[PDB]
């Protein structure tokens, strides 16, 4: 595998997006993993509608909208569903709102989605190289993570209980730390341009490899 990746240089990521006080990281995290095999696909970057998620992948997915979901059943919603809607023609509110899906908006497809093994980051690793971004939950309680500002991210006190989706972008090496590039949705604000990178091959550390999962159009 290639010593590091960064999807942001194929021009895989969209923009940074901006959750507010709406617990949407989940969803996201998703549209983030899902944008990347468009633009694989396709050859057309386009961000697509969180807000589609939070209002539509809902109790059947076991989601809670503004209040938490898991990424690999916003996946599934998306297969049922036959597509997600793009950001642009749904936007996002950082609320709970009625499903609005229109299939005249559809900007994205699903087929299938797939989990990786817990806790191993060789695994990931050959994902990000290989099939592209990553979806991943990550233990973001700590204080630390809220700071972050450059570097490459430890903390002892992380654990492995995740309570935050995040994408994994990339991976890399940074002034002998190893790294995963994750793109977070808490703003440009927070940390490198909305990045943070996370210490890889430290033994799961924060749990960056416990739930890792992409979709495939
Ligand atoms: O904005 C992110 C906050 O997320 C919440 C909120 C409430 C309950 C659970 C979760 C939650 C936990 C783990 C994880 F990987 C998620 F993607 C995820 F949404």
């Amino acid at each position: 595998l290639p010593d590091s990746v960064d999807w942001r240089e194929k021009g895989c990521v969209t923009e940074v997006k901006y959750q507010g006080s709406c617990g949407a990281c989940w969803a996201f995290s998703a549209v983030g993993a899902l944008e990347a095999q468009l633009k694989l696909k396709t050859g057309k970057l386009v961000s697509l509608s969180a807000q589609n998620l939070v209002d539509c992948s809902t109790e059947k997915y076991g989601n809670k909208g503004c209040n938490g979901g898991f990424m690999t059943t916003a996946f599934q919603y998306i297969i049922d569903n036959k597509g997600i809607d793009s950001d642009a023609s749904y936007p996002y509110k950082a609320m709970d709102q009625k499903c609005q899906y229109d299939s005249k908006y559809r900007a994205a497809t699903c087929s299938k989605y797939t989990e990786l093994p817990y806790g191993r980051e060789d695994v990931l690793k050959e994902a990000v190289a290989n099939k592209g971004p990553v979806s991943v939950g990550v233990d973001a309680r700590h204080p630390s993570f809220f700071l972050y500002r450059s570097g490459v991210y430890y903390e002892p006190s992380c654990t492995q209980n995740v309570n935050h989706g995040v994408l994994v972008v990339g991976y890399g090496d940074l002034n002998g730390k190893e790294y995963w590039l994750v793109k977070n949705s808490w703003g440009h604000n927070f940390g490198e341009e909305g990045y943070i990178r996370m210490a890889r091959n430290k033994g799961n550390h924060c749990g960056i490899a416990s739930f890792p999962s992409y979709p495939e159009i």
